[PDB]
């Protein structure tokens, strides 16, 4: 039962690279310079031979390369030089003990017809909740969330013609990166951002709303986005957010969907929809089911456009 | 379009086949699955109350990552992954150790444990006890690893019957046997034999045929044994503990007397051996070894290494004696 054995033990990749980025020695790994294990534990102060151990298993699974007389991270893993990295912060949030906690609870969750979610069972409290009372894990997931957008804000605007709106509402923006990113080329505009803050965010150029989109969504935007919302959600939970922005909105607004649409068979699409489902009782969704919920909120699906392999937009009207 | 970072992500992402197959595993539903069954998931799910579409979701997962194959009325195990077919396999209870919150967070302070100036194991550093100091106190924990242990002498048992002749002796010391059931499956084939099993106990196990000794290998050695087996044990241990252990059975062992070394070598380049290797330096400062590595254990500890003879790609036995 190798290859059993090898899925069973899959976690102890995420556990390395973790630990690999936790130690804060990724700085001297960047631009792929060839580092010297010795050097490393010396100035560190690490025990040779254990962390010698550790870049051998980290070389195995193909994180790190051999390099003359040292290890330097390969080209595919080079994102971890940089600790501010989507990767570095999404490892973070990955095995910490918020994710592992909500998985053990997984398989008490899916017993349970009108479930909590495996987190709120493992933690009390549900996971936006969580945030309000845990700033370093919040500190980090916006972070990540905002690393995100900076990895399709280019492709985003050349699909999509920002300049045709004038009142741009970011519908559970987190820090507001996306309306920051569109800011930089789209000027003379309004860029508000609505979501849940413990101190609401101050920027020249973007306002912040301390609001809850469950209980209202602001008038007076001729479009709104909701970029990666609606899968945190269940379907009855994901019907009252686009409720609430058909409320808001006049004949003429638009909605952009902008996340994963089901489609490709690409194993992080269905790694991600079981974790959404963990933190969240969330889904990823394919068109048709988008569609159910977009004329069940009283809209119409108005055009497609893929981003990527993992994203793309929905653009919605009505 | 782009797959930026794909394989960095799916690296970063592991564990999450880790959950979903302890998840799959802790449902209890996998003895539907035995002998290769094609399983409908409208009729399961039904069958345990399960939200139909949430249980669908997980399937496919499965799918993906190689748990579950497709069949005309739903979803088969595949032959790989066929243990987990069986609760008790050695399988099913490895991943509830494997992502045990004792394990978690262990892994979590494994940085701060490499850190030259401490000399605490990344376990005791999360938990405030060394791994065996606390199986003591969590019964839950330390029977599903006592567990583990046990299915892990089923899977090699036949193989290690084959290559040693165990009927040559007469009393039989596991050093470190934990339930006894290496012992158990051995008394299955050769009868009449003195059979003992040392390890740590609350409550010292009773058995017909088995005595079960409560002791410390560290402290001492039970004399008078003509086999002293130790399975799974050297790899717990850094070289100056494991060498402590072999002085003592070397104490208690007379001139006629032969130990037995079960365990993993490294030998052919393998991953498990190597997430192994990390796992030992987590939860107890441990390492594997390369088989002479393991030779100069048994030689600083005053032994001849007499014979060494493969079980699989992963397991060897070290025959010592002291002449
Ligand atoms: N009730 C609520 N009202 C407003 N925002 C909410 C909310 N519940 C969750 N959110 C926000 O929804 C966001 C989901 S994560 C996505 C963040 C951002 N749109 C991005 O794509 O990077 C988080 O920022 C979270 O704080
Ligand atoms: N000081 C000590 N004295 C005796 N046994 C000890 C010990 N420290 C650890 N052990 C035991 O060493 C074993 C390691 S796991 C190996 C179990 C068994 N030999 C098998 O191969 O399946 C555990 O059962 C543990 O309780
Ligand atoms: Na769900
Ligand atoms: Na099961």
């Amino acid at each position: 039962g190798s290859m059993l054995i090898d899925l069973i033990t899959s976690c102890r990749k995420s556990t390395v690279i973790y630990a690999f980025v936790d130690m804060g020695l990724s700085v001297h790994f960047k631009d792929g310079a060839c580092v010297n294990i010795s050097e490393l534990a010396s100035q560190y102060g690490l025990d040779h031979s254990r962390f010698s151990r550790l870049c051998e298993y980290l070389i195995k699974i193909g994180v790190l390369v051999s390099c003359n007389e040292g290890v330097a991270l390969s080209e595919e893993c080079s994102a971890l030089a940089d600790p501010e990295s989507m990767e570095s912060l999404m490892i973070r949030c990955e095995v910490s003990p918020e994710y592992w906690k909500a998985w053990s609870m997984y398989s008490k969750s899916l017993y349970e017809n009108n479930s909590k979610t495996a987190f709120e069972i493992a933690h009390g409290k549900p996971f936006f909740e969580y945030l309000d009372h845990h700033e370093l894990f919040r500190s980090n997931f916006d972070s990540f969330m905002s690393k995100n957008s900076d990895k399709i804000i280019e492709k985003l605007l050349d699909i999509y013609d920002f300049s045709q709106h004038n009142r741009i509402l970011d519908v559970g923006g987190g820090e507001g990166n996306l309306l920051i990113r569109i800011n930089e080329k789209i000027k003379g505009k309004h860029y508000a951002v609505l979501d849940r803050y413990n101190e609401t965010p101050v920027l020249e150029d973007i306002e912040f709303i301390n609001g809850d989109f469950f209980k209202l969504v602001p008038s007076g935007y001729d479009l709104y986005i909701l970029k990666n919302v609606i899968h945190n959600w269940s379907d009855s939970n994901a019907i009252l957010i686009l409720e609430n922005c058909r409320k808001a909105m006049d004949d003429n607004a638009t909605i952009l969907l902008i996340g994963t649409v089901k489609k490709l068979k690409l194993e992080i699409i269905d790694s991600t929809d079981i974790l959404m489902d963990v933190l969240l009782l969330g889904k990823e969704r394919y068109l048709n089911e988008l569609e159910d919920l977009a004329h069940q909120a009283g809209f119409v699906v108005k055009d497609i456009k893929e981003i990527n392999e993992k994203y793309s937009i929905i653009e919605l009207g009505v």
